[PDB]
């Protein structure tokens, strides 16, 4: 047996999943892993703008050059926070991974076949592997605007600890961090505390979302992430793992302990054994010897060699991020557990080809991959993998990645599918879990229900739908599902039909009405039903439906035949009015009142079947008969004989229906007699007598002959009986009118609210006037759920009773999940942390606009480091690398342009007035970081008057030891509008001598100014009579991050300074003694237009002018 | 004697304080900042330090979460898998975050001392 | 600890009506930062225009004093007189409730440090 294992096998028995690409349920996951889609997309904005953070080097400061993700296609902020009685604030401080984890634990409950009831209290545990909480960072960056359940919203722990506070569990609440093995960890450990017997329940849950910059930026920076968007899987392409979105949570328990309590079941768990990289060559670099290890230990703890093809799984969720350096260990180490110690290859897949590498649950999400796999036979192939990677070629011998959809390899007999996960979290805490296949050695009211009337609705139409497309589906099964294995709720409704199409009327009339219920309670006084109320054609349904139901009218045939001979048989109605299609009247004594009795006793005994717990009190005729069964003392057969024999009232204190010219009068007083006397020869629940008023409300004194004769000779004290049962017993919860119903429904419930002041009592009638069979009885265990939740009755001995073939199945998996309100969005966002998720482009030379920006004050923040900008290297004063003063300026330029865009306004002209150089910044290397703050502040903004004043200050600050301080300040006037302007220049200086460039820079050099590549773009110049001109590269520059160029190329702006100091110095000459630094510009003054144009154009090289007015 | 042994590691850690204040700013995020900040690794750095191949949970329970850990760690020495298993937790006081949060919902001793009972 | 980092937990004292001097401001240019709700600065309460709690345009000429203070004491200046010029009050803050959280940023740019004049 597959229970035999040494470790007790573990067993998924439900889930419920939130995965990328529309996979909100364990179906959705299953259907896409095994027929994979190209998931991945741009992260979208809504989350954050990574095109305000993407940049193609990885390791450039503040970016991530991974701008896609498996990202999950809902509004992680829409939450049913009243589903899980969350207030708004709390809700929004939630994490998302925590509101998704709550909802996916709830899914995976509700597949499992669980009430929350149920599990309510219960030492449940619960483990959850989280990694990637930018919540706790995005809600938290901005310290301001914190809602005060932050704390416990965004606390790591709590994603765990929440979930069994909601489900009121009492287990061990772990919330595991091994990076991308976390939740598969958690399995483990969720596995051995099952394995303890302490928790006879345990979720695994995992739960990776992209909230924020923080990861990518993170992993981008150690190059984890694939810049392609996708983890390429032991392909040539591997360059890194695409990060996922995806939110897993698996109800796991004991083989024995599912079993025991019917779940049914995902897969098999048989050992989850966890273990670490040792001092690898790094802290990321994962061990393949170490990963050996495991998955040596976790076969032999399991009992399986690693050595037999048998005992080998077939199948291998593998890490499989697609890291150049993780995946051959990875390879190597499957290879040299499964291989390498001397013909189907072993399949070796990683879900995160299909859905990405979701970090926290990613190990959980391969789980997913190797348990629908493993239960439907099917190995899911791998999205991207092309060629094989020459580092995986050797250890690919003996595997095979998956490309299409593979039928499981052919198995010895009796050998469950095996497959195996593996999740490795950077750091190397390696979980290796192996999973095997379950080898799995009249019908009840539609029950439905919902935290509210919206959900409940909602939930309606669902299932409607899910009616429609899965007709094959058996409405018994279906049925004892939602009502046995399937949570109750506040909001309530319940659907009455036969068959499917019955059900699907019954939902339709349900949804258009909108009437619900809202808000241990199985008390019912059974109120039975006389002769006068039996209606035409009684049973017929139930009796031509119900095997149950035939059998015991077998039984009552049998009881008919046990009659004194003078009266053996009364002609049995049975089988001659309570036929179909006939629907014959019965008024007829000898019919109408065995007739009555036999639909009573039918009833109640259905009733109890369900396990109804039942006070009792007797009607008129049949009524009283039929009720002196309910008792628990007298025998049913004895009922139905007593009824037939007999075959051949003061309602309530305003009720009185005593007739005669007939019952209860004289005309039926002398055929007493005999009957009595024939009845002498032929024959636990607190019971009450109404046709003997008080004395025979016992046990003892309800058995004589003469209480069966009164029940036709004296009045029937209804109501009293009534009042003693209902004032005995004050906690009575429901009334059930056993039989025809609504004879005595309104006299019955008036005498209960007399009785009991203002106690407006349930009550519920079971065979309506004419109405089917199947229907009125299935109307009635509708009203007892809608009133008493699962406590009404229990559904799983009634089908134990009905239908004892085909047991019902936990239909709960297919069954469509919880309608999450989704109506709010729960999130929060500082307007500071909105501009900083989102907003625009980390434009080149400024970086990204500072959260607290506004239209009239702006502040861009960069850390500029000379590699992340290739031509600031060419830069360069007395060796050192320093950022020119034409950076400074083109800065200020295209601040001015993003304030006007701002604005909405075109920028004609733009000066810069008043400038001035204060502290040149030096670079002390090409990697080092000078943080650039360009604060710029609209002093003036008259696009009436066309004009925009703008005081701009370039700050810098070279080492993050040393304070900010001021680089560069100045004022800018930008004429705009709402979307020749500069002198012509001088005619072309008559006389220069030609400055050979060459010799002009290497002065320049020699007196400190290192210029190169760029920023020796001076095409050529010629100087003369304190002048200069020629022409200059106009080198265009444009922003890779935003697709468009720039106003000025700095080399170019730096090089037209340089003008001035050739002006100033001939080359050779050493007119230019000293390092002049451009340190005060009176006034720069820019077309854009004009700019812009030549950088397009192509020609990328203009002419220059240039006068050293002093010297 | 440790090096290469199948030791455990479960560390108990909730107020990860670093992770946030070197990283609120993302620009200046040094290379190694994923590693070195993230959560699980508190754990897995140990055993990758001393070579040790046992469980490397890094657990967050709250308050309780380090002796979860010691629970979990007696539960892997009860298993016989690891001979032996560190039980580790780690609090430290580097940013106002947990500060801000915890006052939020005034956890927090305003007194500045745990005054039991 | 990026500088801006080291201005957030290091830095003034969150000078009322202003908050906290943002990570990235200067001796030249400086950003307060604040989130004004009524309940948390007790008087604003006092400051109602048709019903609703309005931050007082006096409230946002104190704040622009008060940054001058704190401008020239980074400079180490002591103001021995402080005029507010050509100032406008654009946008009255509305403020919804007492527990309603407005964001105000001010920021002030020197666009004259003339101490030796």
């Amino acid at each position: 047996a597959q229970s035999m294992y040494p470790n007790e096998p573990i067993v998924v028995v439900g889930s419920g999943c939130r995965f990328p690409g529309d996979a909100n349920t364990p179906s959705k996951l299953w259907e896409l892993l095994q027929h994979p889609r190209d998931v991945q997309s741009r992260i979208p904005k809504e989350r954050f703008d990574v095109d305000t953070f993407y940049h193609p080097d990885g390791k450039h400061h503040g970016r991530t050059n991974a701008p896609y993700a498996y990202v999950l296609q809902d509004d992680l902020g829409a939450f049913d926070a009243a589903f899980f009685n969350i207030q708004a604030g709390e809700a929004e401080s939630m994490d998302p991974q925590h509101r998704l984890l709550l909802e996916t634990v709830y899914e995976a409950v509700t597949n499992a076949g669980m009430r929350i009831q149920d599990l309510q209290g219960t030492s449940t545990a619960v483990y959850v592997g989280v990694m990637t909480h930018d919540y706790e960072t995005v809600s938290t960056r901005d310290l301001e605007s914190i809602p005060t359940y932050s704390a416990t919203g965004v606390a790591v722990s709590v994603a765990s600890n929440r979930i069994s506070y909601f489900f009121d569990w009492h287990g061990p609440s772990m919330t595991i961090d091994t990076a991308c093995s976390s939740s598969l960890v958690a399995v483990h450990l969720a596995v051995q505390q099952l394995r303890t017997g302490q928790s006879s329940m345990a979720i695994a849950a995992g739960a990776n979302l992209i909230l924020g910059p923080m990861t990518f930026v993170l992993e981008s920076k150690l190059s984890m992430l694939s810049p392609s968007g996708r983890s390429r899987m032991w392909d040539a392409g591997a360059d890194g793992y695409a990060r996922g979105e995806a939110v897993c949570s698996v109800v796991l328990k004991t083989l024995s302990q599912a079993l025991r309590d019917g779940d049914t079941i995902e897969c098999v768990i048989r050992e989850t054994g966890v273990n670490q990289d040792g001092r690898t060559t790094g802290i990321t670099m994962p061990n393949h010897s170490a990963q050996e290890a495991l998955i040596k230990a976790t076969y032999a703890q399991a009992g399986l060699d690693i050595t037999k093809a048998e005992d080998r799984c077939q199948f291998f969720e593998a890490h499989g991020t697609g890291t150049p350096a993780g995946d051959p260990q990875e390879a190597e180490a499957i290879a040299t557990a499964f291989f390498g110690h001397e013909r189907a290859p072993l399949f070796v897949g990683s879900a995160k080809t299909v859905v990405g590498h979701t970090e926290g649950t990613a190990g959980l999400a391969g789980l997913m991959k190797a348990s629908f796999a493993v239960r439907h036979g099917v190995i899911p192939p791998n999205l991207l993998f092309d060629k094989i990677s020459p580092r995986v070629a050797p250890f690919y011998k003996n595997l095979r990645i998956p490309t299409e959809a593979t039928q499981w390899p052919a198995l010895p007999p009796g050998q469950p599918r095996r497959a195996s996960v593996n999740s490795f979290g950077f750091g190397g805490t390696n979980a290796h879990a192996i999973i095997e296949e379950y080898m799995e050695p009249l019908s009840l009211p539609l029950v439905l229900s919902a935290k509210s009337q919206r959900s409940l609705k909602i939930m309606m139409e669902e299932m409607l739908q899910f009616l429609q497309s899965h007709p094959e589906i058996h409405l018994h099964d279906l049925t004892w599902s939602l009502l046995r294995k399937r949570s109750v709720l506040p909001f309530r409704r319940a659907i009455v039909g036969h068959s499917h199409e019955t059900i699907r009327r019954a939902l339709e009339d349900a949804i258009e009405d909108g009437i619900v219920s809202s808000d241990g309670q199985p008390s019912v006084l059974g109120i039975f039903t006389g002769q006068g109320a039996q209606w035409p054609g009684m049973l017929k349904n139930l009796i031509e439906a119900s095997p149950y139901v035939r059998n015991i009218v077998r039984e009552l045939d049998d009881s008919l035949q046990s009659l004194p001979e003078k009266y053996r048989p009364s002609w049995t109605l049975l089988d001659q009015f309570m036929l179909e299609g006939e629907a014959s009247n019965v008024q007829y004594a000898t019919f109408s009142q065995p007739l009555c009795c036999a639909v009573q006793i039918v009833l109640v005994r259905l009733l109890e079947a369900a396990r109804i717990r039942f006070t009792a009190v007797v009607g008129h005729s049949s009524g009283e008969i039929a009720c002196a069964f309910a008792a628990g003392l007298i025998s049913a057969s004895l009922a139905i004989r007593i009824a037939y024999l007999r075959g051949v009232a003061s309602n309530s204190p305003d009720s009185v229906t005593f007739s005669g010219d007939a019952y209860h009068s004289h005309h039926m007083l002398p055929c007493a007699d005999p009957y009595m006397q024939a009845l002498e020869e032929c024959g636990s629940v607190p019971w009450y007598s109404s046709v003997d008023a008080e004395n025979r409300q016992m046990a003892a004194r309800d058995v004589t002959a003469k209480y069966w004769k009164d029940n036709l000779v004296s009045p029937v004290l209804f109501s009293h009986a009534v009042q003693r049962a209902v004032v005995t017993h004050k906690a009575l919860d429901i009334g059930i009118e056993v039989g025809c119903h609504p004879a005595l429904k309104s006299p019955c419930v008036a005498t209960i609210k007399d009785v009991l002041s203002g106690v407006d009592l349930a009550y519920t009638g079971c065979l309506e006037r004419g109405k089917n069979d199947l229907d009125s009885f299935s109307r009635a265990l509708a009203y007892l759920w809608e009133r008493f939740g699962a406590s009404s009755f229990d559904a799983d001995e009634f089908m134990r009773a009905v239908a004892p073939d085909r047991p019902c199945m936990s239909v709960s998996k297919l069954l469509p999940a919880y309608p999450w309100d989704r109506s709010r969005r729960y999130w929060v966002e500082s307007r500071a942390t909105r501009h900083h998720l989102r907003g625009p482009k980390p434009h080149l030379l400024l970086g990204k606009l500072s959260e607290y920006s506004t239209p009239l004050s702006f502040q861009w923040l960069n850390f500029v480091r000379p590699r992340d900008i290739e031509w600031l290297d060419g830069h360069a004063l007395q060796g050192q690398t320093v950022f020119p003063a034409a950076g400074y300026i083109v800065m200020a330029m295209e601040a001015a342009l993003m304030i006007a865009g701002t604005h909405a306004k075109q920028v004609k002209l733009l000066e810069i007035l008043d400038m001035s150089i204060d502290k040149a910044v030096i670079f002390d290397d090409e990697d080092s970081l000078v943080e650039l703050n360009l604060t710029a502040d609209v002093s003036r903004n008259a696009g009436e008057a066309g004009s925009m004043t703008i005081s701009f200050k370039i700050d810098s600050c070279l080492s993050k030891e040393g304070n900010l301080s001021l680089s560069a300040k100045g004022q800018l006037a930008l004429t705009i509008e709402d979307v020749h302007h500069l002198p012509p220049p001088e005619e072309e200086h008559p006389h220069m001598n030609r400055v050979n460039i060459n010799a002009f820079y290497h002065e320049l050099g020699l007196m400190g100014y290192n210029y190169s590549k760029d920023f020796r773009r001076l095409h050529n110049m010629q100087r003369a009579d304190l002048r200069a001109s020629g022409t200059l590269d106009f080198i265009p520059l444009m922003d890779e991050g935003n697709g468009c160029p720039l106003l000025l190329h700095p080399a170019s702006l730096d090089v037209a300074f340089q003008t001035v100091i050739g002006a100033y110095s001939s080359p050779g000459d050493r007119r230019l003694r000293c390092l002049y630094v451009p340190t005060h510009v009176d006034r720069i003054t820019l077309v854009p237009s004009l700019c812009l144009a030549t950088a397009e154009s192509g020609c990328e090289k203009v002419a220059f002018n240039t006068i050293n007015t002093y010297d």
